[PDB]
C-alpha cells in the first residue's frame, strides 16, 4: 500500500466539520489511531485528505 499526506499537510484542524470527524472521516484507524495523523488522535479533529480516499 502506498504513503498517506502528514497531519498539516492534509489540513487536519481542532474540532469537526459537521458531521464529519476523526472516527467519521472514511478510515480513522480504530480504537485510537489514523493513518494520515501520527498516532494516538483526537477523534474530534478532522482533516481534509483523510485516510480512504486515492
Ligand atoms: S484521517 Fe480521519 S481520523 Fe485521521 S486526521 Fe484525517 S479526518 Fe482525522
Amino acid at each position: 500500500v502506498t504513503k498517506k499526506a502528514s497531519h498539516k499537510d492534509a489540513g487536519y484542524q481542532e474540532s469537526p466539520n459537521g458531521a464529519k470527524r476523526c472516527g467519521t472521516c472514511r478510515q480513522f484507524r480504530p480504537p485510537s489511531s489514523c493513518i494520515t495523523v501520527e498516532s494516538p488522535i483526537s477523534e474530534n479533529g478532522w482533516c481534509r485528505l483523510y485516510a480512504g480516499k486515492a
